């Protein structure tokens, strides 16, 4: 145990906590039993690799259990497609161990430096959400250490389904996920076949994503112009694809198919042509880094699908705001799952990255308001400054969730800055 100052990736909202770090699960079981006996008393919260920007993995004046020591891969099985892994396993470790079995991590986020625990607790998503859903959809079982000190073996359709789906996306506030079983996606290669497309306006970007062409791709995302004024506003470089088969690989690659490996023109018409040519293509074979991985306030929201005029209004609001975001990711989500606090819903999702400067705070509070008004929501993994009232209206099943949480932790053994800020205890 060590008094430490914790922050999310965005290095904001620091608090000091007693960070327990042990590879012995039993010591984690005791640590919880010591907290549950001494009242709530600021409680405890699990931490993974600290990739949430927010305050969901910190607990000012309480216990923070570092789960990364507990990183044993117990088994992988290519016939069942199941991996059995401790919660502190990360998706890069997992991805590399699973490939020799013909198995693919079913949901990968923009970084592979996240733990399995954090992937479940934030119910993370990726470029294949419209074809695969989020991470919780592929969990077949997890062992949850609850406030009573018992370890419950939960399944998605068992008798404890309710607690299972409260843990999916429950930012650790139902207990510590010790271990889980995931169903992987079968693959014969570590490569993608990608199609690329460049649009010139927001209206075209929208139109490309509503042709029906998204149904031909399992992975899809886009880089998104949020600075340029209309008509350029919302032009995008779209990148869509599928996991390749061995047959579609070049000869050089079919022997190890599963192995993991002019500036004055830029803003002128010649730059426009180059960007469009380089960004337009078909059938390009790419490994994971090339396909998936090509001071600040990180902000992410989704607008339900039908509300397209509303989504266009929000992009216009951002462009006229005087806050310039260069690194913006756009994607059309597909169906949601049954976790009450799961962030993804079918509709228009986008991430923006704002330089911290005067007026930004108040401008993002207004963004919150328009996002809420238009039926959307923010992502806890990206947030540390929204209000409980805003969050509770964005998430109309919160009360349903809070009820489950109070049954399993009546003494508030599990707690985080986020839970206090967002009124989730
Ligand atoms: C560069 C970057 C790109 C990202 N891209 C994406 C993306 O494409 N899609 C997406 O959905 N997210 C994305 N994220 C967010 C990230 O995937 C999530 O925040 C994820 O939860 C981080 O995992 P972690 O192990 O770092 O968890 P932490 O940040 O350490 O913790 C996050 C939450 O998980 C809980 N938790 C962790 N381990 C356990 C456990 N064993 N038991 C119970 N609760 C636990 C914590 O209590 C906390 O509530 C990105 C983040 C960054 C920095
Ligand atoms: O956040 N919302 C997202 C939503 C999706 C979705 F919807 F498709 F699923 C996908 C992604 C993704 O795939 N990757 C992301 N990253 C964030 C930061 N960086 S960086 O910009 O590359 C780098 C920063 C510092 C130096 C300069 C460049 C690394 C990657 S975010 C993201």
């Amino acid at each position: 145990t060590t008094a430490t100052r914790l922050t999310g990736w965005g290095r904001t909202a620091p608090s000091v906590a007693n960070v327990l770090r042990t590879p012995d699960a039993e010591m984690i079981v005791k640590a919880v039993a010591r907290v549950a006996e001494s009242g709530g008393g600021r409680g405890a919260i699990a931490r993974g690799l600290g990739r949430s920007y927010g305050d969901n993995a910190q607990n000012g004046g309480g216990l923070v259990i570092d789960m990364t020591p507990l990183n044993t891969i117990h088994s992988i099985d290519a016939d069942t497609k199941l991996v059995d892994i401790d919660a502190g396993v990360n998706l890069d470790q997992l991805m590399k161990a699973a490939l020799p079995f013909g198995l693919w991590v079913p949901v990968l986020p923009g970084t592979r430096q996240v733990t399995v625990g954090g992937a479940i607790a934030c119910d993370i998503h990726g470029k294949n959400h419209h074809s695969a859903g989020s991470f919780g959809n592929h969990v077949r079982s997890m062992d949850l250490l609850t406030a009573d000190g018992e370890i419950r073996h939960l399944t998605p359709t068992g008798e404890d389904a309710e607690l299972f789906w409260a843990t999916v996306g429950g930012n650790g506030l139902t207990g510590i996920i010790m271990r889980a079983t995931i169903e992987m996606t079968p693959t014969s290669t570590a490569y993608f076949i990608a199609d690329g497309d460049v649009t010139a306006s927001l209206d075209e970007t929208i139109a490309l994503h509503s042709d029906g062409s998204e149904a031909r791709y399992t992975y899809s995302s886009a880089w998104f112009d949020a600075i340029s004024a209309p008509p350029k506003l919302g032009r995008a470089a779209v990148s869509r694809g599928r996991l390749a088969t061995v047959e579609q690989l070049p000869a050089k690659l079919r022997s190890e198919p599963l192995k993991f490996d002019a500036n004055k023109y830029t803003f002128g018409p010649i730059g426009e042509l180059w960007y469009r040519k380089s960004g337009t293509y078909r059938g390009k074979v790419q490994n994971l880094t090339q396909f998936y991985h090509p001071g600040f306030l990180q902000y992410q929201f989704v607008i339900p699908t039908e509300a397209v005029d509303e989504f266009k209004k929000i992009i216009g609001v951002i462009q006229a705001s005087g806050h310039y975001s260069f690194l913006n990711v756009f994607k059309l989500f597909g169906p949601r799952n049954q976790a009450p606090l799961s962030f993804p819903i079918p509709g228009w999702n986008i991430c923006v990255d704002f330089p911290i400067k005067d007026g930004l705070g108040k401008f993002v509070s207004e963004l919150d308001r328009r996002v809420l008004e238009f039926g959307g929501r923010l992502y806890t993994a990206k947030d540390s400054r929204t209000t409980a009232e805003t969050f509770h209206a964005m998430y109309p099943r919160v009360d349903e969730w809070i009820s489950v949480r109070r049954k399993v932790d009546p003494l508030r053994v599990f707690a985080s800055d986020m839970a206090r800020r967002l009124e989730l205890l």
